[PDB]
């Protein structure tokens, strides 16, 4: 037995149901009769505003009859059974295998650690990426952003980290990415070794904005669960840009007006609340380190999503167009990226070499527009002499092949040889 309600109006995307009341954000089911049988169509309460129950379908609604019945009916699969699997925001398998054999589930919500109980970032996370490990050290429990436009190697970089980072588990949220790129990322970027050590939640661009939202919430809840079992997790969220776009579509459909770049206020309450769930746990246990991607429109630090992102993350790695078109991969712009936790994580012997790397790096690039003429009479500005001389070595220190693993030790060992006397 249940407490029904019924679908009164269906004049647009948002439906209206009467004789039922559920809290904002809740899975309401609308019945449609396929001849004699009965099938269920999922919807989500997007507003119980004193007027009626507003429903937004996660599915196709063709079939539903006027005054169709509606009722409530959330839990989701959680645990080791998720490893090597590819599910959607709801947990439905997307890889062909049968739903994970649970025996343990959980609400996608669940309260967060007080920003007090979290253990402070004190350990380095081996990203397996030399440039990051050496010049932008990432701590365990750090929240990083990856800023890149299309076509610069963002996906391939996420693939290197998903394959080499020294974590217990990797959970990848592919929110709003195009279907063929999702498929390509799972099959060609991650491979069989990357898949086996991770959990991939896919909610592609062509899917319901609600499913994309829920998809981001689900990958995060899974990382939280692994964290609660004492596991050190690497959370890859691709992309905050799409998570925000999803929220914009949902907010505009329910009347919320835009506040900034056409984005409603609620979008800026959703970003912080999402990344906030990542970060160290009460240590003795596990942690969550994460990378949140942000799409750059030909380089723009005016874009609100990007601006907002830079403000709540513990640093960020910028991928450069010019380094990409020039064959420089990973296309990491070291001058434009930073890691807040680095100096606290690395010895001064190491950090000294880092500052020096940045120095010789800058002096050679701006000056790279004046020496390709003959105007540079080498012998002056020793900084530049020790710049181009070591250049070929540093460009090759930065550059890393897709299947080359740059260990932490390997990275330092490599930096200690290009720079000083250990």
């Amino acid at each position: 037995v249940r407490r029904y309600g019924r679908l009164t109006r269906a004049t647009g995307l948002v439906l209206e149901a009467t004789g039922l009341q559920l809290p904002l954000g809740a899975t309401c089911i609308i019945e449609r009769q396929d001849g004699p049988e009965t099938k269920e169509v999922e919807s989500e309460v997007v507003g119980f505003n004193g007027q009626r129950l507003f429903l937004m379908p996660l599915e196709e609604v063709e079939g539903i009859l006027p005054g169709a019945r509606v009722y409530a009916r959330k839990q989701l699969p959680l645990g080791p059974a998720l490893l090597g699997r590819v599910l959607d925001g709801g947990g439905k398998p997307l890889d062909g295998l049968p739903a994970p054999d649970t025996l343990e589930t959980g609400a996608l919500i669940t309260p967060p650690f007080n920003p007090l109980q979290r253990t402070p970032i004190e350990h380095v996370l081996d990203t397996g990426v030399r440039a990051i490990n050496a010049l932008l050290t990432v701590g365990r429990g750090q929240r990083m952003g990856l800023f890149a436009g299309s076509g610069v190697g963002k996906s391939v970089l996420l693939g290197m980290m998903a394959r080499y980072t020294r974590a217990d588990v990797i959970v990848v949220g592919l929110i709003g990415e195009r279907g063929r790129e999702v498929k390509d990322f799972i099959e060609n970027i991650l491979g069989p070794d990357g898949r086996a050590r991770s959990v991939v939640i896919a909610a592609p661009a062509d899917v319901s904005p609600l499913l994309r939202m829920q998809g981001a919430a689900y990958a995060t809840r899974i990382a939280e669960d692994f964290r609660d079992r004492g596991q050190h997790v690497l959370l890859i969220m691709d992309s905050l840009t799409r998570y925000a776009m999803a929220q914009r579509e949902i907010a505009l459909a329910i009347g919320e007006p835009p506040a900034t770049k056409g984005y409603p206020p609620s979008v800026f309450a959703k970003l912080p609340a999402l990344v906030e769930r990542a970060g160290n746990g009460i240590h003795g246990g596990g942690s969550i380190t994460a990378f949140y991607t942000v799409l750059t429109e030909g380089d723009d630090q005016q874009d609100p999503i990007a601006d907002s992102a830079r403000a709540i993350l513990d640093g960020h790695i910028v991928l450069s167009r010019r380094l990409a078109e020039a064959g420089h991969y990973p296309a990491i712009d070291i001058e434009a990226s930073i890691s807040r936790a680095m100096t606290a994580l690395i010895t001064e012997q190491h950090y000294a070499r880092v500052r020096l790397f940045k120095q010789l790096l800058s002096s050679f690039q701006r000056n790279r527009d004046l020496v390709s003429v003959g105007a540079y009479a080498k012998g002056s500005d020793p900084m530049l002499d020790k710049a181009i001389t070591l250049w070929p070595q540093l460009e090759a220190f930065l550059q890393q092949g897709i299947f080359e693993r740059a260990d932490w030790e390997d990275s330092l060992q490599a930096l200690d040889l290009i720079f000083p006397t250990v």
